[PDB]
């Protein structure tokens, strides 16, 4: 077959499953670069996806993501004992109190900006949500951060992934966060092991500074800068899931309303904006042995793609994927492979994202905010998705006016 990266490219998010729907099936042999790849969608392939005895991700990951999104010799790249014990200084950090501590100093910062919104008249909201993210992830991290820098680090957490996606001057821009914010973050691993910065035994920067491998030896600096990123800049982005949040109240009839009134909406509707809205495109790993699997064929070192965003909507699996519901969640099964907007499969033993429980605690805060305390005008603009952009976003970014949160 030909080489079909610039299809994909043009159509990110839904490529596969379109090809899919044309094909009649879940999976397709496709190729992207000098690369075969089986491009898989659904439950069924997702659960084969996420076995590890047939899975592998070493080598996997193409370089121009390494060089801008994850950076190189973090947790994503690993396999077996080495990810599993890697994967757990991640978990650890996600205790029911960690994470409504992160949600409370989001609150806070959220309503430390407000006023700096106000004062603009109209704010791009979508451009606005970083910094106080920013703030508030690396004070809970234990990252020192100055108020005048604060602002800096943000615009640099941002362009990880909203400048990683892209041609012109703005790839050239993703190499060069990615380079300073690695320095940066090295910089602070260093000072916690000098002891001449003070971050918390409860901080994730001070897990990662002192994290102990396998056979007993601290990551080195670089490593430990690289994961210590890995919970900032995903933290950062939660401003796409947020801005998704203030669309749906926007252009779907009945949310505000329902999510004012009953007391359990706000969890059902989190779940539904993460089922709903495109976020990452897909996952890759490589085949690590010979077998077929519904007539395919995945010979050993096979590229393969996990389509999460046509995998969240499935016709199989929800019966019409296509409307905004949140009831629907009602009757969700909590099955770990046909719902993964973060990955599908077991935390542990697996890629699976270990940021879900601040995802959902910072939408929670983010849809209180929004229907109980933050009121705001909505001018007549372009809400529709670019699904042409990496990440897919309301083509105007989410614009507001009057903004205002004491009254
Ligand atoms: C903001 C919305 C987010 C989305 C859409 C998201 C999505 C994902 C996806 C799809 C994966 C890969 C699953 C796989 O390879 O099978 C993942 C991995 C990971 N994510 Fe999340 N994520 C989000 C936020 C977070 C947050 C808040 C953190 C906080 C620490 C986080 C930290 C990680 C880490 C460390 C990995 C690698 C885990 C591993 O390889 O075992 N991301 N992210």
């Amino acid at each position: 077959g030909p080489d079909e990266t610039l299809s994909l490219l043009a159509d990110p998010y839904r490529f596969i499953s379109r090809q899919c729907q044309r094909l009649g099936a879940n999976a397709f042999e496709s190729r992207f670069l000098l690369k075969k790849t089986n491009c898989l969608k659904g439950a069924k392939a997702a659960e084969i996806f996420y076995d590890t005895t047939r899975f592998e991700r070493e080598g996997a990951m193409p370089v121009a993501i390494q060089k801008t999104l994850l950076g190189q010799g973090g947790v994503q790249g690993l396999d077996g004992e080495t990810h599993r014990h890697r994967k757990q200084m991640f978990m650890g950090l996600m205790t029911p109190e960690r994470v409504r501590a992160l949600a409370q100093l989001f609150e806070a910062e959220w309503r430390r900006a407000v006023p700096g919104w106000t004062r603009k008249g109209e704010i791009v909201f979508y451009d606005e949500l970083h910094e106080p993210l920013t703030r508030a992830v690396c004070a809970w991290a234990g990252v020192p951060l100055p108020d005048d820098e604060a602002g800096n680090r943000a615009g640099e957490l941002r362009a990880l992934f909203d400048a990683a996606g892209s041609a012109s001057p703005r790839h050239l821009w993703s190499r060069l966060a990615r380079r300073r914010v690695d320095a940066w973050a090295k910089r602070i691993i260093e000072g916690i092991r000098a002891g001449s910065i003070g971050s918390g035994s409860g901080t994730a920067a001070y897990a990662i500074a002192w994290h102990r491998d396998r056979h007993d030896d601290l990551l080195s600096p670089h490593v430990a800068a690289v994961e210590l990123v890995n919970v900032l800049r995903p933290t950062v982005h939660i401003a796409v899931y947020i801005t998704f949040v203030a669309h749906a109240l926007q252009t779907c009839s009945g949310i505000r309303a329902a999510l004012v009134q009953q007391p359990d909406y706000a969890e059902l509707f989190v779940q539904e904006v993460r089922r709903f809205y495109p976020f990452f495109p897909a996952v890759v790993a490589r085949a690590s042995q010979d077998f077929e699997w519904e007539g395919m064929a995945f010979p050993e070192g096979r590229q393969v793609v996990l389509d999460l965003y046509g995998s969240n909507h499935d016709a199989a699996t929800w019966a019409d994927p296509q409307e905004f519901r949140p009831e629907r969640f009602r009757a969700w099964d909590e099955d770990s492979f046909n719902f993964i907007p973060q990955g599908g499969g077991d935390h542990y033993l697996g890629h699976r994202c270990p940021g879900e429980w601040i995802v959902l605690a910072i939408m929670k805060v983010a849809a209180h905010l929004l229907v109980n305390a933050m009121r705001y005008d909505v001018p007549d603009q372009d809400l529709s998705i670019d699904f042409a952009r990496l990440p897919a976003l309301p083509k105007s970014g989410f614009v507001m006016r009057n903004v205002h949160i004491g009254g």
